[PDB]
């Protein structure tokens, strides 16, 4: 069965909360969301999403939709947690 | 079917190559391996492995076996690409 697992969206985890104003020289679109992940024990990180980009709702969601990177000679999650429904 | 995809181990990609000596105050165990990944186009990053920790051979391999992180309020790949056989 399984994948990487952010099973979820606890109801507690509904949020978005935008760390900023309007920036310019430096500007700011921030929505933000609590999550957690499935390790060894189910758990608690924050996805600092896309501002376009509404909240995820209450469920079990997965992987890439960009999400990993290189940067350098590197996988990077740098760019962002990206989510999608448990396949 | 699919996962995250480092399908592989091209034969070219056999390596290990240890960026160092013996360190101490700062020391160094480095084995290293070329890989590539399945995006949009199949591709080319370096897994900077575990020194214990022999090379991966020529195939199609996957995900976590630690591999992602938090660090901070964060998934991190920081710690390391970790690989395993295509399930």
């Amino acid at each position: 069965m399984i994948k990487v697992e952010i099973k979820p969206s606890q109801a507690q985890f509904t949020t978005r909360s935008g760390v900023s104003r309007q920036g310019k020289p430096y500007s700011l679109n921030e929505q933000l969301c609590y999550v957690d992940l499935g390790n060894e024990y189910p758990v608690l990180v924050k996805i600092t999403l896309d501002e376009g980009q509404p909240a995820y709702a209450p469920g079990l969601y997965t992987v890439h939709l960009s999400s990993f990177k290189v940067g350098q000679f590197g996988s990077l999650m740098i760019d962002r947690l990206r989510l999608v429904p448990a396949k």
